């Protein structure tokens, strides 16, 4: 929906920042994050909530719960483990009303913890919760020293996903290969090869190609963008905007063609702390003494102190023109029903 629209723009704003810092593989769940903030936005008021809404590009929670259920609908098409919880200092008493809305709309809830007296035993609490909440895939969302004795709030947003390809991949047709991060260096990888008909689309403007590899079911397909030349993605990123996607990755402007695809057998694990980032993005109150999270406790004084996001996707085999992914390229798994990107990264595996 227009929601997915907002979720997309944000993702790019988010993108732009990651770009400034990370020049390797950057992967993240725009949708997981967007929601993580909608849950917090619930218990936020005034100028503190205003920052969020603009940063997020804004009824609302209604669809964020609507869309969430979907991905939460256990299915064999794929498998995702979304571990999104609020961890706060015990001493803060959260209004049940708030707990109702978030549980209801985000199928998640707060969790009082002794940040003050026991900040160490506190970390583990959250870590372990994260593992078990993601089939034990995402571990130690928080490293030692990260959480301090002076922590009020801490939004956790881990997420794991591994879908099964509509058109399976022959485990026999996968051997060693050469991946070119840059043009002067390369790293060996196990590249999967698949010849068949896909929804291809050539990109003149940016000098790149757009392939769509669906998952079992056809409502959750991952789109990939492959710059023509090894280092043809920087320019790609440079011209990639919201509107760019809504059109370039829209199957409407795509054509089902016989394509010999060459996709690598990878897995991206990118951890992030969007505190400063979100700040510069325009969300600043929340992280300082001016934070108004009255909804969460009926009073003020609670201040978001860091936000942890961690995506972990795995691409496996199990489920004219070609698509050769031996060099960098950006991709993203969307939800075709409502074109809601729930994952996005750039693969350069340097």
């Amino acid at each position: 929906n227009s929601l997915s629209e907002a979720n997309t723009k944000f993702m790019f704003d988010l993108f732009q920042q990651f770009r400034k810092s990370k020049e390797n593989n950057i992967f993240y769940s725009p949708i997981s994050i967007t929601s993580a903030l909608g849950m917090v936005l619930l218990g936020a008021k005034d100028n503190t909530a205003q920052q969020i809404k603009k940063v997020l590009h804004f009824n609302v929670h209604h669809q964020f719960q609507k869309l969430l259920t979907e991905f939460n609908k256990s299915t064999d098409a794929y498998e995702l483990k979304i571990a999104n919880k609020l961890f706060g200092e015990k001493t803060y008493l959260f209004l049940q009303e708030y707990l109702d809305a978030i549980k209801k709309f985000y199928q998640t809830s707060v969790e009082s913890v002794d940040f003050a007296n026991a900040p160490e035993e506190s970390r583990k609490k959250i870590n372990s919760w994260v593992e078990s909440q993601t089939n034990e895939k995402i571990k130690n969302l928080i490293p030692e020293g990260n959480i301090g004795s002076n922590t009020t709030l801490v939004l956790v947003n881990a997420i794991y996903f591994k879908g099964q390809w509509e058109k399976k991949f022959n485990k026999e047709d996968t051997k060693e290969e050469k991946f070119w991060p840059n043009k002067n260096t390369y790293k060996s990888i196990q590249m999967m090869r698949q010849y068949t008909s896909f929804h291809f689309a050539s990109l003149e403007d940016v000098q790149a190609k757009v392939l769509e590899i669906p998952y079992k079911g056809k409502d959750l397909s991952m789109i990939v963008l492959l710059p023509n030349e090894i280092d043809g993605l920087q320019k790609l990123e440079e011209k990639l905007t919201a509107e760019k996607l809504m059109e370039w990755t829209s199957l409407q402007n795509m054509r089902e063609t016989r394509v010999d695809l060459h996709l690598p057998r990878f897995k991206v694990e990118e951890s992030y702390d969007l505190k400063d980032t979100l700040r510069t993005m325009g969300m600043v109150d929340i992280f300082n003494g001016d934070a108004d999270l009255s909804g969460m406790t009926g009073s003020r004084g609670l201040v978001l102190s860091g936000v942890l996001h961690k995506a972990f996707v795995e691409v496996t085999e199990e489920g004219n023109e070609e698509f050769h992914c031996n060099h960098p390229f950006l991709f993203f798994i969307r939800q075709n029903k409502t074109n809601s990107i729930l994952f996005y990264g750039r693969f350069s595996s340097p």
